[PDB]
């Protein structure tokens, strides 16, 4: 539907936390997980003036799944979600008033030779870094005001439409990654389990991965979330 090309700050912001973390890549998943547990806790804080906030999804979980077959990684949140507005603005441009500030002290961070991958934590702009292991991110959000939405980008650029399979997450987001051909090892369940858990600790919501278990040729697996923190 509607196409959009990032701001030229946020463009110069994407590169700076790629360099930052490129030989760190795996912080991606840190700063998602970052990023849901803030959207969780702003809808249970919402919870507490709105009697009704919680009805369109009744849970407060962060849930991972691999998909090998399909190239795919899945972060997904039913946390407070973006509206269209949001999915534009907030992904697109420098929107909060914080993050202006961030660009200034990443650049004299880099100069001083003082750590950066802490400003991109404290500042919350983890999420460009997913394109260090994706050539494709794609996020589904439902928000309580708004219908549900997918923004979808290469970095080149980014497009939002309106979610043609209607109200699917109830509330929440999915950041999906169409993983680059280097990066398939976070497709390995054991390679996601150990990362989930390294990040989840420190987290005050329960977070799932999509596990399997195989028995016993006859061979039987068992599939279920698995809680990770
Ligand atoms: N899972 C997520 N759920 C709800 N909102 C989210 C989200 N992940 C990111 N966002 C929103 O997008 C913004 C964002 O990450 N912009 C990119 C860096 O400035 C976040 O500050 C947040 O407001």
């Amino acid at each position: 539907s509607e196409k959009f090309a990032f701001q030229a700050e946020v463009n110069r912001m994407m590169k700076l936390i790629i360099n930052s973390l490129y030989k760190n890549k795996e912080i991606f998943l840190r700063e998602l997980i970052s990023n849901a547990s803030d959207a969780l806790d702003k809808i249970r804080l919402i919870s507490l003036t709105d009697e009704n906030a919680l009805a369109g999804n009744e849970e407060l979980t962060v849930k991972i799944k691999c998909d090998k077959e399909k190239n795919l990684l899945h972060v997904t949140d039913t946390g407070v979600g973006m509206t269209r507005e949001e999915l534009v603005k907030n992904l697109g441009t420098i929107a909060k008033s914080g993050t202006s500030e961030f660009l200034n002290k990443m650049t004299e961070a880099q100069e001083d030779g003082q750590s950066t991958s802490e400003l991109i934590g404290q500042f919350g702009v983890g999420f460009y870094s997913a394109f260090l292991v994706a050539d494709k991110v794609i996020v589904t959000s439902k928000h309580n005001n708004d219908t549900q939405h997918i923004w979808e980008s290469d970095s080149n650029e980014f497009s939002v439409i309106a979610d043609p399979r209607g109200n699917t997450l109830g509330r929440g987001t999915t950041i999906t990654l169409v993983l680059k051909e280097e990066a398939s090892d976070y497709l390995e369940l054991d390679t996601i389990k150990n990362l989930v858990k390294k990040y989840s600790q420190f987290i005050n919501f329960p977070i799932y991965v999509w596990s399997s278990k195989t028995e016993t040729k006859v061979e039987k697996t068992v599939w279920d979330w698995e809680l990770m923190n």
